[PDB]
């Protein structure tokens, strides 16, 4: 399993494979592991689909639950405050074999530069949590060779169309060289599930796009 | 990693599949796994390249030692005895992590009833040995749905050909329920290897048969 | 002990076989192991006679005390997730020797098209679960050659009397190989059972309709 | 696995079941488990096929070297005696989990009263041995079941043809209660082996009597 | 420590770091790893600098002996088969926390085609030999970032300038992402060494090459 | 990791360098580890980001909720106190694996002699405190190579200029003995980060000037 | 207990201090631990009195051994290959509780610069041997801070008296940093012990010019 | 660390060393471990800093609450109930590796002979308390060795001067013996502690006092 | 147990005590310690009876053999080797409960100065020896006791009546400190027994002078 998120002038994207593996079975070809939480943000947990969809339940749920409140969303530094309070109030249960490291990727619509206001948030086992600086990150078992990926072709992003292959690409190199991650399957017709955040919100990316890039991407390997 | 082995009638024929792990990380795309170790038999070891090829190197020279003292080979039985012997004397190894199941096949030459000369015999961890009667065999990882597989498509077989494709489909069958075998690949080109052996010999099956014969299952399934 | 569940157009069937096991003794020849919860849910918890009749006893009256208290039954989510609740408050007892995974069938009578309404369920040991999209499910310790016999088989199914032969089938083939499942005994005349939900709500299905069946098959395969 | 040996006026005879498992998948279906030692003699062993036909073969050669060296046959104690040291000299291993429990059947020849001389020993762990004196004994994982139903039975065996009659509905009774004993298969036409040994030596019992046998034992209990 | 090879038309190329450490204090700055082993060969051990001097110490004496005892040099399937030898007989001492995997590199002056003649042969812990045919490989602690390097970068590998450069960024690349590898150190004047093998024979590139070329990927990459 | 601080006449300076690591894999390369938590002191923790930022902003919210709620500051002794309370509440998951030792720097405004009134507080695991009189401490795993160099170079220290350039070196010395710290990154542009606390309060020191001061130590060095 | 050595132009100097520790308690005042083994080279053992002098007494009585057989001395490759087989012929003691770590100081005769002949070989634990490129090393518990005074005292290293000088005020650092080094005792009058190694030989410096040195020391820091 | 205490007529004395250490490493230099208490008492921890501070602090709290809330200061044997008590309530922590044992020393105002007024008081881990009386007491690391040279020097007190000259001497007789323990440092200027207790109360002794007569014992040892 | 040695002018002295413990029962009151093992050496193990003569045996037989052999008697560092060697010989027992470790006392008559002839050795565990250079040494469980009883009677230690006070005055201190120690039985009249080496050999002291010296120091205590 692997999630891959990256910056691009504007905005942020998010994207994931779809594999689920007990061992070496494979137990699911489907599983969709980002989710939108709310208007500005998306969150992306490396597991099995029930703790992905779970762990994103929550988070919006208490998100939702401030806005009804107070009557005003909380800031993107809330959020993170929030988030990690949610993941460290687990690290018993993650050392006891029940682990979920959650990927964050948010639009900050109060930044004074809008070109630069994408985010893009990780956190470690204890808790901890880090905002990024390079442009990219991964999480997961193929998140080295994403990274490694990602280090290379960051020269080519200039904008939303140029982030989604390049992500895409990403994950489709992870697969190359990890064998819990899946690729393309070009007979069942099952692609990654991508979101894009930019000023006007947060969307799901349609099908046909991923399945017309990850096209693109065999053709240009073979 | 998977080895099949099935009769039919004239001969036998065995194939395996390409990918070598090292826990979920791809280490070898084109590992051959089945070796020619007489005029008449082939034997495939689950395992790495190393390991099958040592072995199948160790098996061929004990058997071409025998034939060159005694001038004349030996007979089925006492091949099978000398490779139970090799099998038995690595238990302890095998249980210290070093554990290599073989999978034989032959042509029996002094067999009244040439249509039914074809041989398949499996090993255990402990050294024991059995002769198949079902008419098929797997070994490895993706062995169970290798053998689900070849247990509804044996009823196809009639000849050499229907033999190779249903072994090509059962290899595909266990590639798609387990992440240690390796499907076809069609970006790189890299296909499973197969060896016939009938009245005539052991021979390598060529390249493009099998690519063909994976090709018109890919579009079969789609 | 196996429990198997497969869509067809318009409704979903599930069936189980009758065997229980200490060890390698025969416990029980009768055991039910499916059970009608609501008028159009059903539950196969693979294990004793005792904990399939407790659960779905215990998961029956939630179900009706909401139904009761509130004036309409629950949407098909609320009852997964009333269902997740209840198999992740025993994961201690699971690991301490005492696991019970359900598998759901059900008919969602709030779906656009009545032709796909029917649902299927299943739940990992940490409480996890998955709503399935192939078409067929199957738990227990002969799960795995079911699934790879329905894999094969459910081309040929496109009505309910098509799904109760494949599932009949897929239970003889798990039986064939495994032997904590029981075969159909005619000596006896003890067969599977089987539930069949459709727009009219789940039924059993009359013990004669698969004994005949049964009886096919087993000509069949002579 | 089960082997049941009884006797009868004027010879005995031994038989078993044909199946071989690994935990609770069935391995094999047509596993001989009795062989033919030497021109009075049998021996059974509860395992696999190649452990059976191994101590068989060890101790044949045994007894045909003695008998070219010193030209007469053993007699039936010093059989019995060499047996017992082969036994004994595998402790530690079937301690390491490799245990092999034989069972012997054979005919005396240089006993004073035909009618009684035919004989059965049985083994323990630490390799004791103990000729039997009530008339029937049984090694196996369904040995208890069998040995009882043949208490019941007895009083009929009043010659070779009730005794092999017995031996069959004993291995039948231990099928019923034990799992890992395999019954008769109507299906793929495979049926339990047996050996009689009277004054004129061990034979083999032809598969069309044993299958008679048991299709009558099937249509009693119906 | 990371060694690195690679394929270019007409030769290879092998080169690695200079840094040693005991956990995560540096203990060398100046360790050669790379060693002319024969005319033809060199050997590349990812550890300290006794070890590896050691080893191709060993393996050249084995070399020169064979040749001065036989009058001609070994093939390259001897070499690979010496090498898998004395890897072998160190598994028992590797388990004791001292493990020494080497990586080769060679030039086959009996091959047909001498544009394709270079050799890579890399070991496991086990004992077991791959011959590579991708046309990279690296070893030690900063490998993977290395490979995943040389993957984006060996289209522009046209010959032995290019290949050179090509190792000198991954090892910068597995220095920039792995602390225990040493990147070029611009204030003591330390750079990785190098040696190529063509047609010619194995000779040591010059410091003021690789110098050359670590200042300009440098300046590109700032 | 390691953090610096060292007294000048008229006041402190404090540094720290800006790596993070997991093991031997650099996963941060711009960590800021001093942050100022009131008008006269700084504290650095020697660890990961959100640990230092975390530590930092619950003992700033001590310290401002007691100014808000007394109308005045604590005294030097009572953040000393405040600051041990909240270091010893974390024994035991310090012992757990998560220990956070930190280093406190301030200016005493009570103090009879202004021209000493810099202080600096050091913490152990157990809870203990000191203050220091020899005029500077380190923290970290580099800390016994800064301490080192400060021994040598402190007899330079006249004034601020003097004092944040001995704190550069000390800490280019650490990184250059110990693998865990990082040294200053001229490709990238990213320098340690100091802060100056004196008569009129604690002010962060721009990067330029760390930086033209880095590049002096370098060039010396060359 | 700590050895420093350290090369100057034309030869290199070798010293050590004088304590001996069980614990915290001190055994020993007067513990001399450089012995010279050769008309040219020295070695300094750090531990007890009798370890020095018996692993000295052994190598001392090789090398004449040698020289007696064969006519000539050993080459300093040679010299070094010897000891580092000593060495390693006690890993498994070491790792009992009885480690000996030596530190080698020589003049090498046949090298084409005489004012660069000096020599320092340091060992590890595991037997590996490194020759030393920045000009000098320390071995014991007080070496790291040694080390670190060397690194600012070699400026001002130019001939054999600086190089002395230098060498003792990095043996006062390391005792004024660890408690079981020793430092020089004015009240009972003992110095470290010292060897000068020249293109003369190794010679043994007199206890009145370390003592003038030591106290010289001893009034500059004061 | 030591400390000792010792009577002479009219009062008592006590003083300690000023080194912590961190197992061989030297970790402070100017460590004070005894307080005055109250008008008429001292206390003396062997350890770190912190803890005698701590203890100390808490204890003198402790007595100026009872004399404030009573009206009256408790009596000698309340005094050492109240330690007792605070003693006591750590031995659990004591046995985790954090164990303090004081030592008391006082003036008893309400005895009737006020030349022998004077009293020790030691603490076991336990808890225990004993009254001493031979006139002197020693606790740390270095107790041994001071108390064998008290045993001898304990025959020269007669008053105040004498008493102090003799624990002085105690002291330095213990640093001779014991690494933990510092003695005086003549380059850095630092001596040991002490305390006078008589009529009219606690004191501190002047540092050029203790200068002056440790300049003394060591022109002696000399 | 406690034996004791010192140096005066002119020779050597030694003496232990008299008592044996199992536990804290007192199993021995006139063990004898120490023995003459030739012409100028005496030995004494702190032990049983047993040990003590059994090692005073083997030593004194080899030391007679050289002796025999050779016609000339071993030099003194002859005599420490072969002492070293039968003490290092028995480490594995000695860790198994069995340690004995004794203390030589000498006369050296090939010396050029006469009257610092004497020689005082020990032994630790590890095998390693010392010779002593304070003048006194002591071993056993009171051992920490006599030598810092020794370090302040020594001065008046002129000649051998002195040096025989001053031993048993040693004596004396450690039994009063150490209860596994005996001190002199007036009840009984046992007291410490001793042997002075001088120029004219090694003899043992009557008893009547050690009970008049250990009478005057008990009137002197009084």
């Amino acid at each position: 399993a692997t999630i891959v998120a990256l910056k691009y002038p504007g905005g942020v994207v998010m994207a994931g494979d779809r594999r689920s593996t007990q061992g070496n079975m494979i137990s699911g070809r489907d599983v969709r592991k980002v989710y939108i939480t709310d208007d500005y943000t998306a969150t992306g947990i490396a597991g099995t689909a029930a703790v992905a969809v779970e762990f994103a339940r929550l988070y919006a749920v208490e998100l939702e639950h401030y806005e009804k409140l107070e009557g005003v969303p909380l800031t993107f530094a809330g959020k993170i405050n929030r988030l990690a309070i949610m993941v460290r109030g687990n690290l018993a249960a993650a050392m006891q074999g029940l682990l979920a490291l959650p990927l964050l990727a948010g639009y900050d619509i109060h930044a004074s530069d809008p070109q630069s206001a994408g985010r893009i948030v990780s956190f470690d086992a204890a808790g901890g949590w880090n905002i990024e600086e390079e442009g990219y990150q991964a999480v997961g078992s193929g998140s080295l060779f994403a990274k490694s990926s990602m280090k290379k072709l960051y020269s080519q992003v200039t904008d939303g169309d140029s982030g989604l292959r390049v992500a895409v690409e990403a994950l489709y190199d992870a697969a190359d060289d990890d064998s819990a991650t899946g690729g393309p399957d070009l007979v069942r017709g099952i692609f990654p599930t991508a979101v894009i955040i930019d000023a006007d919100g947060a969307v799901d990316v349609p099908e046909s796009r991923i399945a017309e890039l990850a096209r693109a991407i065999i053709e240009s390997r073979s």
